[PDB]
């Protein structure tokens, strides 16, 4: 008969994880033998585990979960151990610890620090193709970042490794200001309204967020300045911030491969529903239960290829 598969992605109204919800249902769609049972946490893990069990009570045979919180992968994969239902996590990447705690338990996601290396590579070449961006002429970027969600493998390592590879190149770098937004269009364009109000404003010289949605958010506040003169930096390549990177609002960004990702995850899923091997009958290589899936910078001069 028809094999369920719970699916819960941590708030529906994330923009990448928009692009991967739609991408696993289309996936499904292909495969008439299995239902998918979709759920939106709200971005809330409380409302995420009752999901859980109500899925579990449900019968699905295989889990894919976007956990709200990371640190809650344990608490999901005892909930999963007790119905001895396999488990992929994706996007939001648990411990190494979590994984190792349950053989059925597995993770697709990226190399977050990656993206980070991308990301300051990006920003390296069009620093030294634009050096009227260096303001005060010392040779340092004045940058003002924006985080994701503090403890988000993402926002970690793209935090540390975009400052690191710009050093690494040998571009010295001033913190301005660095803060959460949360992954969030809204809280990022506060955010950055409020550093563009505040005394010394007027030295910040680079934007770097960690994701499009919270660059978007930034390239709004910017407009409302008067201060579009200077550049940009996200992550993701979501479709309007590809929209911005050919009208110019946004400098540059970097591809997460939802399409690649979901498809994994699901693949995964289905195979381990099925009582098979994770990459049984596919081509995704598992590194120790996890597959990643590379990142790829864009910018006007490779845009073509991706819009
Ligand atoms: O967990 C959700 C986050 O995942 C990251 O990989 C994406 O770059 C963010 O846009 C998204 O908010
Ligand atoms: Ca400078």
């Amino acid at each position: 008969a028809d094999t369920r598969i719970g699916v819960t992605i941590y708030k529906y109204d994330d923009c990448f994880m928009s692009v991967v919800r739609k991408a696993i249902e289309q996936d499904a769609k292909a495969a008439p033998d299995v239902q998918l049972l979709m759920n939106d946490s709200q971005n809330d893990q409380s409302k995420q585990n009752d999901q859980i069990d109500v899925l579990l009570a449900k019968g699905v045979k295989a889990l894919a979960i976007n956990l709200v919180d990371p640190a809650a992968a344990g608490t999901v994969i005892e909930k999963a151990r007790g119905q001895n239902v396999p488990v992929v996590f994706f996007n939001k990447e648990p411990s190494r610890k979590a994984l190792d705690s349950y053989d059925k338990a597995y993770y697709v996601g990226t190399d977050s620090k990656e993206s980070g290396i991308i990301q300051g590579d990006l920003i390296a070449k069009h620093w030294a193709a634009n050096q009227g961006w260096d303001l005060n002429k010392d040779g340092q970027i004045q940058f003002v970042l924006l985080k994701g969600e503090p403890g988000h493998p993402d926002a970690e390592a793209r935090t540390t490794y975009v400052i690191k590879e710009l050093n690494d190149k040998g571009i010295k770098t001033e913190q301005l200001q660095l803060d959460t937004a949360m992954w969030d269009t809204a809280q990022a364009k506060d955010k950055m309204d409020a550093w563009l109000s505040g005394p010394n404003a007027n030295k910040i010289e680079v934007v770097i967020a960690n994701n499009d949605a919270m660059a978007m958010g930034a390239v709004e506040a910017l407009k409302a300045h008067n201060k579009s003169s200077i550049p940009v930096f996200g992550v993701d390549a979501c479709p309007e911030a590809l929209a911005l990177v050919k009208s110019g609002a946004l400098a540059g960004t970097v591809l997460n491969d939802a399409n690649n990702q979901a498809k994994a995850t699901f693949d995964l899923a289905k195979n381990l529903a099925d009582g098979k091997g994770a990459a049984d009958g596919t081509n995704w290589k598992i590194d120790n239960k996890v597959v990643r899936v590379p990142y790829v910078g864009v910018d006007k001069d490779n845009l073509a290829e991706f819009s």
